[PDB]
């Protein structure tokens, strides 16, 4: 096969409104953020400016191809592949996407998307012009999936690694847990990232 | 019938043009607001920013499907399904959706719409630095439906979802049912008021 | 017939690039603005931005069907329908447009489309802080369709001019007055009608 | 033909992808800016926001009907037509087209499309708050067909280049020149036409 | 042929979601970034929003026709061409395209693509009213594709294009490549890095 062949396979058996559940096992969406900067911090409104590149993966094996004599891996359009419903339940703004809206799926059905995204957030800014810093929390899970359909983990310095050296913060620590969460009115849970910025005025 | 054959159904079959009314009587659509954030308020031109749930419930019976060895729910894109054109009547800004555009729709017709959306109001600002605090009335219902068509009923913790990070807390939401005539139209148009009473923290 | 029928058939024989001109006569299009805001005014560089209903009703036949146990009116998509191409000659915004995109179609082929609608305007902002308050003049008109395609006249109106308007705006309507012009331009020999809204509002105590 | 039959073949027919040279001769496209308002002047940026019609004309022969029982003219959709693609080279924004994307097509293949434009443009600012103003120059031309394929000229009749300017802006206009230049860059061997507009304005007293 | 018939052949036979790789060697890129204009700097946040004619040429043999009795060159919407999923690393909005979305396509497969842009970049400021100058490095490459599929490559007068109205003047222009590999995996990314040496005039 050559590219042109499995674009065209990938383009003309896109199913992009469907989950690609197996055998009624949740799809395991990995989410990473890493942090290129913090543009208009306002400790008054409590609102932060963030750039992030959102490392999302997950297996579509609808997406699968023989790499024998083949291409490892290919750029596909986003609006032919289904993608996860992430939202930040504290985001302000709609995200505003920087790049090219290209994922790379590898043969074996694997699919990486890496926007760069720069969106508004409530969260705690007091404290930002201390040692010790501003804890800006940002919660990330699917919209309309439940647990037994989408699971979020984080995956784990690349987090602050390409930091701007030139944004008027620092980085002092990232840290990243799992919640799973269950409200009155539905029975199902809900899974979310919470990604918490530990960060400073230079 | 697993996820794929029923999105296809509803994607080839959907009608998303087509208000699906039962028997000539008016679809019952539910409207709840969850407040979640007030982002900018300004007594002087009495306006604010806020970021609500808009909880949208109504059924559509060409949805359904037999759910025996099957799926009790999927997620659709709005664009494939009918959905109220409910409009704020005081807003002042184009409803900013900040969340995938996916409804639920349940094997029984069922569908569940529940955007976050950041939208500005024109409402009373006055008194938002005081105790009692301000009270802000947004209206939605159907922009081109009347009551014979579309029928709106508020649902059956006011800052259970609200950020502790806003500047404002709440000190009370209520949603009540309004029937409107116009001097254009001789119908009826439905629409739910919900009433902010907030104030600066 | 049901809806479902009606909105097919218009959906499948939609010409919206197509004026539907009735043996050579204009298409008759009524425009009346119901002010609903005045959101921001400037005297200095005479500039006001406005949030109204744009009233617009017109006759098309070819969305006509027999009523006859069937729904008088339906609500359709306006890209299904052929929709005036009006223009405010004094807008310095594009129009946004806060509401659905549905227009009323009834059974005879009227079609009614009352977008809400912000928009900023130059217009004459001087007196806003006196008492007998600025007059801003919006003019609204077909871009491309001169008088023997499109004519337009302003609606019928039955209520107060300050109805719909927001008891919360700091402004207040003094009044609103609606007049046909018919306009020769150097470019074209053909007349161009456009209807003139004068809003006279003032700053309210 | 009617209406509907034009607008059917235009739409089936048109190739708007497609220049329309006759045997190997540039398309001649005449260029003419009607200034409506100057809504932002920065004399220490050398920055201005202005609206303008951009009347645009030029011959697409493929477009052409047989009018003897016809309409002589019929409004477009651009995306059905090809239109030049025109750049003002001195622009720091996006073209913000504030009317109905349709052009007029006349039976012997004429267009006439005439889009209002609120586009802010760097250019000399200076002298705007004196009794001769300032001259902001804008340089309109296609951005990717050289001389061989388009040539860009100015209309043969500029008498109404301030005609329809707003008496409320802060600013007036003392004179309007369109003249036809060239640009070549020394890396690349092709002239592009453009037409330079030069806008002598002032600050009101 | 004419120019109705390449045009026809090019908008039938367009695979723009199809890299144009010869005998899977890399597609060579080269980007040179033409300065029209510096709106706003501001030495507190480390931004600058600039104005540049983003020069982009790339071989598409798929494209190539005879050219006897024929056109030399067709304009063509990029919609109907792939274009390489250029990125800048240190952007933080949105490219505003301020021009016609139409490349140049020579009978050989050649394509030049030159959009007029406005950005706003995160970069080094400082200096920027003083003789020496501030320097702004924007780092341009392909956001999906690694250096094995794209290569990036820099191609006179560096102020011949710049508005000489604009506050700020231009010094130097220079462009260099560079090479990004991360911890994950073993592919580098290549990049044009572009230092823009500019200062606030007398
Ligand atoms: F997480 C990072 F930033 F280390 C990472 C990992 C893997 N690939 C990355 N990119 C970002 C630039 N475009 C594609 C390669 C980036
Ligand atoms: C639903 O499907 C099951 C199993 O195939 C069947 O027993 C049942 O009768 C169905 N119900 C209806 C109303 O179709």
């Amino acid at each position: 096969l050559d590219r042109a062949d499995i674009l065209y396979n990938i383009r003309q058996t896109s199913r992009p409104d469907v989950i690609p559940t197996q055998r009624d096992r949740p799809v395991a969406v990995s989410v990473s953020l890493k942090f290129i900067n913090i543009l208009e911090v306002n400790e008054i409104t409590n609102e932060v400016d963030v750039v992030f590149w959102q490392q999302t993966t997950w297996s579509d094996r609808t997406l699968a191809w023989n790499s024998s004599h083949s291409p490892d891996q290919v750029s596909v359009p986003i609006s032919s592949l289904w993608v996860p419903d992430l939202a930040a339940y504290n985001a302000i703004s709609k995200p505003e996407v920087l790049t090219p809206q290209l994922a790379r799926v590898v043969s074996d059905g694997e699919v990486l998307y890496m926007p760069s995204i720069r969106q508004r957030f409530s969260c705690d800014v007091s404290g930002v012009d201390t040692e010790s810093g501003a804890t800006c929390r940002i919660k990330i899970g699917s919209w309309t999936h439940h647990s037994r359909e989408i699971s979020v983990d984080p995956t784990t310095s690349d987090d602050s690694e390409y930091f701007s050296q030139y944004s008027r913060f620092e980085i002092l620590d990232v840290t990243q847990k799992k919640n799973s969460v269950t409200y009155s009115c539905c029975p199902e849970a809900y899974e979310d990232v919470e990604v918490s910025l530990n960060f400073r005025k230079k």
